[PDB]
């Protein structure tokens, strides 16, 4: 059955709830973005209301093939009303059409449903800012003092020099970024743009982008693997034997392969600045490990939280095992005790 934890108090929501089949008492579900976790359950066989942001709606649409008649799109930053109570969706600043959701419930009490999140100061000026929000449901995915990793510019800076010295070096070598559902699309789009290229790319891969409200998007990316000099592939395949298999099917249009790896958090993060990043290399293929993380490190999560002040923190993330939730509660403590709320 469906956890506490995605049921809104005193309404009949729910969030990211489709698992779990009917959900008794529930007249609408919002699902915060399109990654499969969140979404798992939800098909064409669906046939309750859907509340998302119109990007989200799109990939409904077109990727899950859900009938039109039950997606409800609604506009960011905009005060509206869902079966008799005022919602406002935000940017989560987490992948395209990401949302988190402020809930105004009929009693007066306030909740933030952050989704998936990376928290940032320009949250900190937003409606967020003009009253007080008594409950919180956080994205707990990093809530850990090891977890830092350097801001998305900081990468995004080290990709584009290093794209631009190998294809400088040599003009017959391939650019390749790995990928595995939406986000982190800013990594293979600034090296395209550095290299002056579109970015190439599978039929389902250009379906998915051709739904993001990306502006000049049909300038950006293509079909045509031939006409690209940058390409995305699964990232499964981002390995020697895969990379030297993809340099085979080209044609010999290219001699050598740099390959960038987006992931999350890995261990290498507690000593190795970005600046000091070095690659895996087997011949005429190098593979880059780059952290462009999606979620709030442990210090910017700790910064939004103590600004926000909640009277409650209800984790979305990690909360599975009593050794975990237990974990969490005493650093939400501390920060509640060094912040005095
Ligand atoms: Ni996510």
């Amino acid at each position: 059955t469906c956890p506490f934890y995605k049921k809104i108090p005193g309404t009949g929501f729910t969030v990211d709830a489709f698992q779990y089949g009917v959900v008794e008492g529930c007249t609408a579900y919002f699902l915060t973005h399109f990654h499969s976790d969140h979404y798992a359950g939800l098909s064409k066989h669906f046939t309750f209301p859907v509340y998302c942001s119109e990007i989200t709606g799109n990939l409904l649409k077109n990727k899950l093939h859900v009938q039109e008649q039950y997606i409800h799109p609604l506009p960011l930053d905009t005060e509206c009303i869902v079966n008799g109570v005022k919602v406002v969706l935000l940017d989560a600043n987490h992948c395209p059409g990401a949302v988190m959701i402020l809930f105004y419930l009929p009693n007066g009490t306030v909740i933030l449903h952050t989704g998936d999140f990376r928290a940032d100061p320009s949250m900190e000026r937003s409606l967020l800012a003009d009253q007080k929000v008594h409950m919180l449901y956080l994205d707990t995915t990093y809530c850990s003092p090891e977890y830092t990793f350097p801001s998305q510019q900081e990468v995004i800076r080290f990709a584009i020099n290093t794209a631009f010295e190998a294809v400088t070096l040599n003009p017959h070598a391939l650019v390749v970024c790995g990928t595995y559902s939406i986000g982190k699309e800013k990594v293979f789009l600034a090296i395209a743009d550095v290299l002056g290229s579109k970015v190439g790319m599978s039929q389902e891969k250009y379906k998915t982008l051709q739904c993001l409200n990306i502006p000049e998007i049909n300038s950006l990316i293509t079909t045509d693997m031939c006409s690209s000099l940058v390409h995305l592939l699964p990232m499964m395949q981002i390995n020697f034997k895969g990379l030297q298999s993809h340099l085979k099917k080209c044609g010999g249009k290219y001699n050598q392969i740099l390959a960038f790896r987006p992931t999350g958090w890995t261990h290498s993060n507690k000593f190795t600045r970005i600046a000091d990043v070095i690659p895996q290399t087997k011949g005429n293929i190098s593979i880059y490990g780059i952290p462009y993380s999606e979620h709030s490190s442990y210090l910017e999560m700790k910064r939004f939280v103590q600004w926000l002040k909640p009277q409650k923190i209800i984790p979305t993330v990690n909360v599975g095992t009593w050794k975990s939730r237990s974990t969490m509660e005493k650093y939400f403590r501390e920060w509640k005790l060094e912040a005095g709320y």
